[PDB]
């Protein structure tokens, strides 16, 4: 059974997608940006198109392996929040029987923008109440589930008080500054934040993402050595991949991606409102929670 997504997920979907495909200049971007915010797929072109067909893919709309929309899941998406949602039963219909009659004839850009433009302007409307692309749907959301990470919640902090409550504060401490104290809540906690920094899903190792936040530190020239060690841990619980990036000699490079990736958990949207590396401003915030932690 496919699983609805959280106002967390789609939030990352929304903000990875347009990480990965807003052009790097300054003029072009502004136009991308304040249209997709309204959710305008404007103007049509490659970039916005690449775009839609990844938010069509990270909403899970799209399958890329079957190749095809699987409707079923507008459905599942709507149950789980379905008093929360503000979508009527005709609306999810409707929108459900549209994408039942897409069949985009490939998988490129383009012709996934071609076919399913008239449907995300005909229920563009359907689609941010299912898929909680509202600032509204997603705050009730949020609001009514305590267990989900909030927008400005960093998701280190947010892991730690899931893992270890307000017990263990010491292993806690030794943890933060990355001792590999083999505690069983040290290894929950790995869990937690590689399941939610993605670098696990499934069960299944996710080397790409480490990788890349190897390149958001300007190290990229360490990927193929993040690839050899990530390729030759022998474990496959996050806490064998997290030992053996520590274990290495790429561990103060591993800290540093680490911490910024952890200052970029605490807002999703870090890279689109345009921030940058400043490894000053992102140890002295770590050290600000650690002497707290460690207080
Ligand atoms: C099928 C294609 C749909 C186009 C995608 C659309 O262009 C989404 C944009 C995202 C939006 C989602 C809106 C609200 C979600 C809640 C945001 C919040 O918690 O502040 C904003 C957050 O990233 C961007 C801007
Ligand atoms: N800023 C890095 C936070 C961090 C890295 N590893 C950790 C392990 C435990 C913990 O509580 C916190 C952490």
């Amino acid at each position: 059974r496919w699983t609805a997504l959280t106002p967390e997920e789609t939030l990352f979907i929304y903000t990875r997608c347009q990480e990965e495909h807003l052009p790097a200049d300054n003029n072009s971007r502004k136009t991308y940006i304040e249209n997709w915010h309204q959710w305008k797929l404007q103007p049509n072109d490659h970039v916005t198109q690449c775009y839609t067909k990844c938010v069509l893919e990270g909403l899970e709309l799209y399958d890329g392996k079957q190749k095809k929309f699987r409707p079923g899941r507008v459905s599942s998406q709507h149950v789980a929040y379905q008093f929360l949602n503000g979508a009527t039963a005709d609306e999810v219909a409707k929108y459900k029987g549209a994408i039942d009659a897409l069949e985009p004839a490939s998988d490129s850009c383009e012709d996934l923008y071609m076919a399913y433009f008239p449907v995300h302007e005909t229920f563009v409307n359907v689609t941010r109440k299912l898929y909680h692309g509202t600032v509204e749907g997603a705050a009730r959301v949020y609001n009514s589930d305590p267990n989900l990470k909030r927008k400005n919640e960093s998701l280190f902090t947010y892991c730690e008080k899931h893992v270890y409550g307000d017990q263990n504060r010491e292993d806690m401490c030794r943890g933060r500054r990355y001792e590999l104290t083999g505690s069983d809540e040290l290894r929950n906690m790995i869990e937690c934040v590689f399941r939610g920094l993605r670098y696990i899903k499934h069960g299944d190792i996710n080397i790409d993402e480490i990788v890349r936040d190897f390149d958001h530190i300007n190290r990229g020239d360490l990927e193929p050595r993040v690839r050899t060690i990530l390729s030759d841990c022998r474990g496959i619980q996050p806490y064998d991949y997290y030992s053996c990036l520590i274990n290495s000699d790429i561990r103060e490079e591993f800290k540093l991606a680490f911490d910024y990736r952890d200052v970029r958990s605490a807002d999703y949207a870090y890279i689109v409102k345009g921030n940058t590396y400043d490894a000053q401003k992102v140890i002295a915030e770590m050290n600000k929670v650690e002497k707290h932690v460690c207080g």
